[PDB]
């Protein structure tokens, strides 16, 4: 799939090259039932004007980790799974190279799934962390 | 230039290169307690299953929160970042716009706090994001 | 009832005065389906051994608000209310007095609804804030 | 005396008399990077419901979180006090103990960041707590 987001559905509403995602250049790297990493080359699109990656991009990335990481065990269960809470915390700047982002879950409700993301630059140092909270529920169609 | 606050005369990104300016976020108003921005829903601001992005919603608080605060800070020798948002969501947006505005409830000399509050076009609120913004001497 | 909260109930598994708001002193003022308010006297058993109210008071106070709030309006709809996240920040500290503390409901979904508190001192300073999201879910009895 | 760091000669209040001490947390192991504390449940943990007040997680998580940064920074002239305090709970909690284990997951030059995970006795998770503690020189 595009960006390696689970496969899970023949169609998707948006093409990953026109989504967020795409346009920033996240990609997913490892993704089980209960882990998943990707990351990004940081480029100016990640970046505010000062120059560092863009607070909202250690969220987004995170975001879409710990969704599509939801996504990836619900889906063919016929639920849908959508971000609830993201708290991310900003510990260090990235100026450049990439940012790593590994997502642990931590908690697999009925309801809700709660992932930990570490967010690294590319000296291993934790930059962010997200805690995510996914809701999941019945699929509508 | 977006209209982000005109601080200083170079910057490392220009607007249409960040990642504001490539989604399209805009500032309206700006005073030290309260501004708002606002961005038109595109794909770019999408995920793959056609809502608006979570990412979008704590970006556009973050930048707006930062911003609000680098616009009082930035002439008295501060640099401000963004140290915890916190953004829960309480409805999707399919298209249109999200509309934020930011209201300021504490500013303390190393932090200040903003709460920000995301809208459909219906005036809907769909998400909210607690803003914790560090404020720092700039480094020479 | 005991501490001011909602009567939904004829009994409760623990009496007022033997929970943790009975012994720290909360008391609940106004209670509606969109804002309620509490206040608590500081003694030392809300206190921190450094001699501050203890961030946990604040987090309780504001807990037991937000939940109670959502309770006096789902419990007679055959729901349990409980916390889901609580997330308090402290921007001063409190000494001595009380703590006042004023709950706005700003979404009520039909598994979540979410509350803004604020908590001030004596002299109406914002010491902390705290959002609370409120599980709601069908009752097991 | 709730085995808190012994830093100081005098402290404001009591254990015994404190919030901590009431409720009847203990401190277990400390250590600059990790530390453990639990308190038995009773009525004085709970609410009126009969399940573990949410108050008593994030209580237990500031105070351990905190004065395990107190233990290492008191004795370098500076203070240390809980800025937020994000306590997610999975689990109720009805009777039994809590028991928190706090992990040091950033320790900057004002703020040091803790996870606090905390279980019921049969281990499992019932709330995770993430803790941002301001660390400022001691006032005079
Ligand atoms: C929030 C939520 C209900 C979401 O759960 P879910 O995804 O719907 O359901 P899930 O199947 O994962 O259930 C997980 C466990 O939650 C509990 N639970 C879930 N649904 C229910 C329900 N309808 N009724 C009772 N317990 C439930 C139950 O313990 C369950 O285990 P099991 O009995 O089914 O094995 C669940 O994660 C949970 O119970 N979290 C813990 C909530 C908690 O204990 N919060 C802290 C207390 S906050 C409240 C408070 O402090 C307060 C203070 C003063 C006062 O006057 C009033 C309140
Ligand atoms: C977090 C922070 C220190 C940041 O402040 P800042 O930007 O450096 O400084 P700012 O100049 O804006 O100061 C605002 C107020 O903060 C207080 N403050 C700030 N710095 C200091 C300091 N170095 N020493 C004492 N107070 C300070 C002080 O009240 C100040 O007012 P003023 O005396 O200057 O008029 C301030 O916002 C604050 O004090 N927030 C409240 C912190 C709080 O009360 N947290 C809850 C307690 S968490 C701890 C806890 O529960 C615990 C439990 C058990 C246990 O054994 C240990 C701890
Ligand atoms: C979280 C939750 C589902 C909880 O809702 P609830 O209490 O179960 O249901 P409630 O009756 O209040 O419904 C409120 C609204 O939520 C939506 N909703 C609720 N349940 C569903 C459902 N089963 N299917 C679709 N929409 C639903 C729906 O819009 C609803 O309005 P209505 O159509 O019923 O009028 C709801 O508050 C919500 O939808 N919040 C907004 C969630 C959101 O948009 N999050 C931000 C996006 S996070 C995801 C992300 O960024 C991502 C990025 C990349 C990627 O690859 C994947 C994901
Ligand atoms: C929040 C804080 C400044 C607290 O740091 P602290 O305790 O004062 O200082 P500490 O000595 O531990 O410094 C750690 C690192 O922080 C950075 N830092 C700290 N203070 C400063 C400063 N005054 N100037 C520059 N960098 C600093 C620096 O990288 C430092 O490493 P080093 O150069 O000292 O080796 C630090 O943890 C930090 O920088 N966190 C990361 C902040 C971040 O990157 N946030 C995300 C960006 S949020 C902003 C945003 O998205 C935005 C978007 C659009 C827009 O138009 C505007 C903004």
């Amino acid at each position: 799939t595009g960006g390696n987001l689970p496969d899970v559905a023949s169609h998707y509403p948006v093409a990953y090259e026109q989504t967020l995602d795409g346009t920033v250049g996240f990609v997913i790297d490892e993704m089980t039932p209960e882990r998943a990493t990707a990351s990004v080359e940081v480029t100016d699109t990640l970046r505010a004007r000062w120059g560092l990656v863009h607070g909202g991009a250690y969220c987004a990335l995170a975001e879409m980790l710990a969704t599509e990481a939801t996504v990836a065990v619900v889906h063919e269960k016929g639920m849908m799974a959508v971000g609830q809470s993201n708290h991310t915390s900003f510990f260090r700047p990235v100026k450049e190279g990439h940012v790593r982002a590994e997502a642990v879950r931590i908690h697999a409700g009925s309801t809700t799934w709660f992932w930990d993301v570490s967010l690294r630059d590319d000296a291993g140092r934790l930059c962010a962390v997200s805690s995510m909270s996914i809701a999941v529920r019945p699929r509508r169609d």
